[PDB]
Formats: C-alpha cells, structure tokens, sequence
C-alpha cells in the first residue's frame, strides 16, 4: 500500500470528512488527533520518504514518550482531507523524553500539526490514565447546536448534562459522566489545553462555550458517535426550545432506571 | 454473485444509508430487520462460509419458525453498513420451534443482531397477523422532528395523529391508522418489545417518546417512505410551531373527504 | 445510446434527484412531466422494445395531440429514479385526438404515469397558451418551507407573493407574476387539476396549501430553479418569523425599482 | 491536460459546487471571480480553440489591465458547473487599457460573464490595493442565515459585526475588520458595484441586505472559508434568537483578549 490506504489514514479521512458534511467544521475549525501503535505504522515505513522535522512540546509529556499519532494540520480544512491526506494530515511521533515530536509523514509544504495540539496531547494523557489506555482519540469540532445551546442554557455541567440526557434517550448511556463545561477561554493556549485536560479526567465530553466541543473515545467511530449523540440531542433541544419548551420529558426516575439497566453510573449531580 | 450484490443486501445498504443521511441514526441509534423468503437466500447459499451460531430467543415465537431475516447488528452504525455489509448486517434464520435463531451470514467478529431484536421479532409477528403476511420490514430510527414533537405535543395517539395528518396532506392516506404513542420505557427490554408489538396491532407507526419511531411496511422503500412521510410532516409542524402556531390548517371535513377519495378508513378518534 | 443517456432522461434523473436531496419529495410525493419534441425521441426509437399501452384521458386535450412527454410514474419515489429510470419514468405520447396517450417506454411492470397527471397535462395546456409554447415543464414537489408558510401566512396571493418577494431580492425578477394560492383540495382529482391549470394562466407558481407547490418553466433547470427560488425565500422567511419577525425589509419602492431595472411587470396587487 | 483538470478550473468547480451544496446558490444566484496569473493559463493555451470575444467594461479599470480571471457566467447555475465547466465558466483577460476584456475560453453558446461583474472587478481593484495584491477572489453567494439576520438585526456594521463575532469564537480572528453592510440596492448596477467596492476598502465581507454576501480572500478555499465562518456564526445566531436570545455570550474583554492573542486589530467600533 499506500499509507493513504491504511486503516488510520482512511479513518481520518472518513471522519474529518463526516464532521465537515455535518456542518461542524467551517474553514479550519476543529481538529482530530488519533493515538496509534508502532505496529500500525510499521508496515508502511517505506512511505516515510522525507526527513522527520522536530517540534518541541510546550510542556513535557512523558506519558506520551515514543508514541505515534496521526493528526490534522494547523490551518487545514476538514473538507480538504479527502482530497489530499498528505497535505492535510501528519503522522507524528513523540520523542523518548516526551519533550517534543517528529513529523514522520504528511503535513507537506512546511505545514505543522493543529495549534490545539496542547488541548489534544494533554487530554490524551488524562484519557489514557482515566481509561487505562482504552481511549485513543481526541476530536474537537464546532458542533452547531451544542454551540447554540451554550448561549441559552445555564453553563452548569449538571444542568447542561441533564438537558442533553433528556434530549435523546440514549444520551445517559453513551455519556453517563456528562459534559464538562469550561468558562470561555482564549483558544490555542496552554491554559485552555490544561483546563480541557483537567475536565477530561471527569467526562469524555468537554464544551467550549461559544466555540465547540471536545470528545474522547477508543476509536474514531466511537468518538465521532459520542459527539454526534450529544449534538443530535442538542439539535432536538434547540427545536424544543424554539417551540417554547418542554411540556413533558424523561423523568429523573426514568433516567435512573435507564442507567441501572445499561450498567452505567450516571453523574449524580445531574439527577436532581 | 456476491450476496452483497443481492437485492436484500443492497436494500439494507440503501436504507440504513438513507436513514443516516437524513440525520436519523447517530452512532448505533436505530435498527432495521427485513423478513425474507427461503427463495431469496437460496441462490446465494455458497456465500454462507462460516458455521451458523445459535442464539436463543427471549420468548418463543412459533409464527416465525424457519423464517429468514436480514438484520442490522448490535452496536453497529447505520453509516458503516455501506462500507462493510458483512460486518454490520447478518442474515439469521429462526429455528423450527421459533425458540431461537441461527446467524447464517455476516455479523463478523462475534457481532450479534440488534439488541432491539424483541421489539423487532414481536412486531413482525403482529404485523404478519395484522396484514395477512404483507408486512416484511420493521424499521426503527431516531427521526429528529418526531422526537422533538414528543416533548411538545400531547402524548395522545389521537391528537398526535391529527397534527401529523394536518402537517402534510398525504399523511392521512399513508397512515390512516395513525401513530401509536407509548409511554417512555427502558429500551432493549422485553417489556418495550411487547408494548411496541401490541401497538403494531393497531398502527403501522409507533412512537417512543424522547427516543424515536418504529414503522412497519411491506418493502424497505415503503417502510422508509412511511417513516419519512411522518417525519416530513413533523418537520413542517416544528417550523409552524416555531413560528407561533397554525392560523389555518386542513379541516376535519377536508381530512374526511380525503380519506373517502383514497379509499382508506382514518382513525376515527383523531377526527374531532 | 441508451435512451437512458439521452438529455431528457438524464434531465429527469438530475432533477427528481435534486428535488429528493432538497427534502422536497418524501416517499412518492411530487411529480415531474416534461414536454418533448418528436425530434428528441426519434434518434432513440429502437429503444422502444415493448408494445405501447394506451390509457384514455379523463378529459380531451386537443392542444396536446401527438405530443410526447417524459413523466414520473404513479407511486414512484423521486429517490429511485437515478437507480432505475425505466422503472420510475415513462415516455408517453398523447394520441392524435388528444383523447388519451400511449406509453412508449418505461414504467415497467405495469406502472402508469403520475396520478396528478390532470394537474400536469391541463397546466401544460395553459402554460403553452400563456407562453406561446415556451414552457415545457410542470413540476410538483413538497417544498418544505413553502408548505410550512401556508399554515402561518394569509392564504392570499398578494400577501403571500409580497412576503416571498421580500424574502430574497431576486424573487420579484424570477416570479414577477407571483404565486397563485388555491384553497385546500383533494389531490389527484380533475377539480384540483382544473383549479391549478386556471391559476397557471396567471402565475408560473401555484401553491397547494398544506401540500406543496406546482411550478412551470421552459426547461427542467429553469423550472427547478423557479421553485428553488420561492422555497429559498420561504426558508429565509421561516427563519425570520421564527426569530419574531422583520424589523426591516425590502420596501415597496425598492421592489418597484427592482422590477423596472429588470424589465418585468410585477403583480400590482402585491405592491401595497 | 485538459484545462478542465487545471487547478483553477477544478478550484471553481469545488467551490461553486460547495456553495450549491450549502444551499447558498439557488438557481443562478451568486457569482465567483478568481484573479489568475498569465503563468496559470499559459501551459493550457492550446485549449483556447475559439476566437476571443471582446466585451467593453462599463467603466475603465487600468489596475486590471492584461489581467486574466476565471469567472462564473451570467444566468448560470452553480449546481451545473461540475457537470459542464466550459458551459458555465469563462476565462477572460482584461485588455491593456483596462477598458474591456476578451473571453478566451468557455462561456460556450454566446454566454457571458456574470452580470455582477462590476461589483466583482471593482472590488478586486480595491482588494488588490487594500491587501497589496494578496486577495485574488471575489465570491458572492446567497448565504441563508446571514440573509435572514438582515431582516432582524440592526443593519449597522458595528452591531452586526459584534453579533457575528459573538456567534462563534473564531469570527473575530477570521474577520477582525468586520462586515460592511450596504443599504438595499438594485443588483447588477454600477451603483451597487461602486458601493460594494468602497466597502471592500474596509472589510473583507460586505452584506447586501435581503440578498446575500460578498467576500474577498487570497484563495478560493480562504474566501469560501471566510464566508462559511460568517454564515456558521449567522446559523448559530438564528438558532439562539429563535430560542429567545442570549443569556450569556463572549464579553467585550474576551473579544479584546482574543484579538491580542491572535495578533489582529478588531474593528474598534464593534467593541462597545
Ligand atoms: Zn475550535
Ligand atoms: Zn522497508
Ligand atoms: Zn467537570
Ligand atoms: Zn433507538
Ligand atoms: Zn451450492
Ligand atoms: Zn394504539
Ligand atoms: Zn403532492
Ligand atoms: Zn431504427
Ligand atoms: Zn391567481
Ligand atoms: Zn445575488
Ligand atoms: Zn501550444
Ligand atoms: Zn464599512
């Protein structure tokens, strides 16, 4: 092969591509990093034609030492990934100190990984700890209805989680830990990466009000599906609120019964 | 052939695929079972390479004895069916006691049929009785506007049916028996399968409030079209309600005249 | 060729297909007839393999004597036309008395032309007279926002036209004759065909409240574009009304100035 | 090659095509001109088979002397560009006086460039001056939510810019100069071209109320992305307003902090 025909390159294309068709990634909005194994990239090693470029990390991340990822690039449009994956994606590998990374493949013409890379790498660190290495994906998109709801709902993790759980029956089961909400922060900073990574200790979903959502999961499909579940519920809520609000909904005891049946432990603070 | 090129595999792909593009099937939301004849699958029998796996049924269903179906799998994403039908779909055949089924094809890597299988198989039983074997499809999707309306309209079969009939002229003719509404229930249970199947005795459409819709029909296109008709009307209603409500609509006598002309008998309780 | 590769078969596919992707043609909703010349079909005459079937017309239409059309079929889904044009479309030719027609090609397996055929053929008669044979297309679809607006706006040709003209600057220039609105009527009847055809004497667009729109034009693209213009304006209006209504809009004198510049004569009753 | 396989022809197709799928370009609504270098077209010169046609300019534009562009045609549908680029696009070159242009390629069957050509060429002149020749694209589309907002928001550059900046965090960084709003004007006139070009001295985005948006940028992707950013924010706002308005938003100081971090100078009048 073509590394472009690898599962993980095809995976990034399906997804940046799916996010774009959803309307979640105007322009260069949004970013997607995927943690790989050395075994994933090894069979494609003769596709690495170029001299790896080194970029230091803002802060040391020893958990991620020697770890490869595939990533979307800075300033790159989700829409374009399907047209030219080597232009728009890079395979990088964190060095043995976790002090920086080498770009092994892609990100042609001096492109570099996403400028939300701190939010990404720091959140991977927390998700690996939190899930005992199960989670491998961090996805950020500008999910339209979730964004709209941040102008309108109390920016309160419990109330926001509870509305999303009410807005589609499956939500409690897909994200029983709820949705962490940050205060608005300047994007692309270490501060926002750190705040996001802290919230990723507690939730697989983190909202950036007036901006977008970060989601974590074990696979591209599951991470995309997680965000899509929250955003579908958000879409339902936007319609309901636009119609003047709920007259009936899923009750607290129904939500509790739901969690019991599906063997999850829903965020207690959201069950007033 | 390729069984993947059979009409029924191509049928499941067109439809799980169409439902996904409609935005009705985020993540693994939704499921689709199709009742086949032995004659459908016979010409593709050398495609069955694997040793059939047996799964017992929750409750005996002798009506369905020796009956083949093609089904979407548990945890599977509608979006993915077009990319890998053998991964995401299975052909199963109910055993001669109707006490369980064998998976003949697909659902690779230990996958199993949808966990709403009770709602499906039990509803097939009722629809076969109700339609003298005409109906062959049960489709469940998360139809967005219908979901939204369950938060806002009286969860009353007559009022809900009447609004949907008003929301597009064709509705009364496509679903003269209306739309049965269940109370909210925990999904994936025998209880909800039983409640859905009871309502399928009376209606080709059954709403799961705050969740989605179940529809039944003779073919994939007709079942999809049935749900699409209800959901289009729901979409119109959501817009109308968002604009402050109706100032004029189809009257009771117009609805009655409509039913007469098209030779259907509309749900009388919905014609206040 | 393949007649399936003819301009007019490819034309019907692009359009029934485009209407479906717009969300305007759920199930079998909507229909599309296109008036052809003998010269269009002549080079494909060896594609007519079957014995033409004769169907009498409900009422005589001598204007249409010996005239060929390509048409969508009764009960057929717009969505399916691209998958199987001979199944879903027919080429018919009105007989020399205009008392009935022969199906020359397509509409396989005993299918027949659309059951709105009276609205179609009668409207073609009026549009040919009205445009000195320029108009060749009648398109009916279930345009979602236009439908929604019929529940909410005064069902008054002048007020409805004026709102649509206000809802996108181009509207007055594309449909200066406005949009005729019928009372609700039972579809598929001679009565509704006759009422629609009468309104087509005065407008290129006719609204069926709580149902859909009929549009006429010289080509498939222009007829589709006409409806799309009205429906885009309707979409804008639905958003504006959902937001609490207009605070500013295009004025009467701006509309008048617009008509003057583009050499059209806008419906005077709509210019209060 | 095929000039149809050139980057700039493929560029116009991706974009008129992308705008159409967004729902921004019903019928012939919208237009797209791209400033080329002689070097772009030189390698495809044997594709120029036809005798160039000369069209005089409404007013002299010496800045544009000898300059080639690729352009969408008058009356042409964005949707169709992908089906037949030579029908729907033209390559033109302004003559050495900037008094008129020759059509070198495309615009077959006596077609001519867009009738908003004054808004285009005059705006290119101002954008070249304003950006020291960096900007190369002028795109006009009927962006749906931005149109809707012109009926509802104060048609005030400062307030409108500030709402759009609030409606998605990235907006201030993508268009720190804001969005110039014109009064409604008759389209296709020198007057509206002149007014638009004046506003392009100050903003990369110009709104035509009740009509659409003009955007300028260095590349097709960046110009499309600019409009898409504004329109995504507009979409969010429409949802928020439909839900009864904002309860919280990005503050003035957050916006200021944002501008500082990203090294832009936001429109001060918009920072009340
Ligand atoms: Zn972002
Ligand atoms: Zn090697
Ligand atoms: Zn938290
Ligand atoms: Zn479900
Ligand atoms: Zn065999
Ligand atoms: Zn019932
Ligand atoms: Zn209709
Ligand atoms: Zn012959
Ligand atoms: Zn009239
Ligand atoms: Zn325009
Ligand atoms: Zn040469
Ligand atoms: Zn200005």
């Amino acid at each position: 092969q073509n590394i472009t025909q690898s599962w993980f390159v095809q995976g990034m294309i399906k997804a940046t591509t799916d996010a774009w068709l959803k309307g979640w990634d105007e322009r260069n909005g949004g970013n997607l990093t995927l943690r790989l194994d050395d075994a994933d990239i090894a069979p494609y090693h003769d596709n690495f034609h170029q001299q790896p470029r080194y970029i230091p990390l803002s802060q040391p991340m020893p958990l991620l030492a020697n770890t490869p990822f595939i990533v979307t690039g800075s300033g790159k449009f989700f829409r374009n990934v399907q047209l030219d994956p080597a232009a728009n994606l890079g395979i990088v590998k964190v060095d043995s100190d976790g002090a920086g990374y080498h770009i092994l493949w892609g990100l042609t013409n001096e492109a570099v990984p996403t400028s939300e890379l701190p939010a990404h790498f720091l959140s991977h660190c927390e998700r690996i700890k939190a899930t005992n290495g199960k989670d491998r994906v961090i996805m950020h998109c500008h999910a339209t209805n979730l964004i709209a709801l941040t102008y309108v709902l109390e920016n309160d993790t419990a109330v926001f989680t509870r509305q999303l759980w009410e807005g589609s029956t499956e939500c409690l089961v897909v994200f029983p830990d709820g949705v962490g909400i940050l205060p608005w922060m300047v994007p692309g900073t270490d501060a926002i990466g750190q705040a996001t990574a802290q919230e990723m200790q507690k939730h697989s979903l983190v909202l950036w009000p007036f901006h977008g959502v970060f989601g974590s999961g074990p696979t591209l499909d599951e991470t995309f599906g997680l965000i899509d579940t929250a955003e579908k519920s958000a879409q339902v809520l936007v319609k309901v609120y636009s119609m003047g609000g709920m007259w009936q909904t899923i009750s607290r005891e129904e939500l509790i019964a739901l969690g019991k049946r599906f063997g999850v432990t829903p965020l207690a603070s959201a069950l007033a």
